[PDB]
């Protein structure tokens, strides 16, 4: 559905190093695929492709 940096119910991204890890994380959440983005405004975090709406993605503001 939507592409973006997968996050938890508290507007927080997932830290990573290898693409394999994020792909698993993204796919487990029903995404098409995932990769680890090393240079993001939040650090090294997981990016997902075609992630459904039931699953949140980083939005504007703080992570609490």
């Amino acid at each position: 559905g939507e592409d973006g940096y997968i996050a938890d119910g508290d507007n927080c991204t997932y830290i990573c190093t290898f693409n394999n890890y994020c792909h698993a994380l993204c796919t487990d959440k029903k995404g098409d695929s995932g990769a680890c983005d090393w240079w993001v405004p939040y650090g090294v975090v997981c990016w997902c492709e075609d992630l459904p709406t039931p699953v949140p993605i980083r939005g504007s503001g703080k992570c609490r």
